[PDB]
């Protein structure tokens, strides 16, 4: 597809049998996703934004499926307001930025 | 142009009579720069990011040069890590994003 940028670049994706709204960011080195159940290991991190530093947890090899093309990356868990997917998974999906 | 993820899509933009590196950023519906000084009058405002919520100055008008094109809108100053352009500005380059 292409997508324009008068709204949110909001797509559906489905991560840990669950389908969920996010916002593809173009700005984020990775993906961060609402607390939710994840399985498996994971470790503590600490990012930083607008509203200063975060504490998530980093999942490793996580099976994401967005708009139907299913991609695999680190993904972080914790306190956003928002779904996000990170350049870490839009390149997965072959995505550009073009102007 | 045509840009892959594979790195932070940095650009350096020319604003307030500075030359500056800014982050293309699709999660972003407004431009924000670090404490900078900019033509014109403000009005303060709150947006939130990752961690929680912040106050900005909202100047409008401000012209802003941005890859060999001229465009102008709302610029927001205030705490952010990295400066950033957002949406409200990428719509007048006219970017996409392409899977
Ligand atoms: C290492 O991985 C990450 C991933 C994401 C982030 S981040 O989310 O903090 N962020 C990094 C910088 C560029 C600020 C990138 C996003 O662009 C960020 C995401 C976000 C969107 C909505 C709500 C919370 C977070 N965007 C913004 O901070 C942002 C920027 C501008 C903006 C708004 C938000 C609106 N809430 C109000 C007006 O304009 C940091 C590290």
């Amino acid at each position: 597809p292409q997508i324009t940028l008068w709204q949110r670049p909001i797509v559906t994706i489905k991560v840990g049998g669950q389908l969920k709204e996010a916002l593809l960011d173009t700005g984020a080195d990775d993906t961060v996703l609402e607390d939710m159940e994840l399985p498996g290991r994971w470790k503590p991190r600490m990012i930083g934004g607008i509203g200063g530093f975060v504490k998530v947890r980093q999942y490793d090899q996580i099976p994401i499926e967005i708009c139907g093309h299913k991609v695999i990356g680190t993904v972080l868990v914790g306190p956003t307001p928002t779904n996000i997917i990170g350049r870490n998974l839009m390149t997965q999906l072959g995505c550009t930025l073009n102007f």
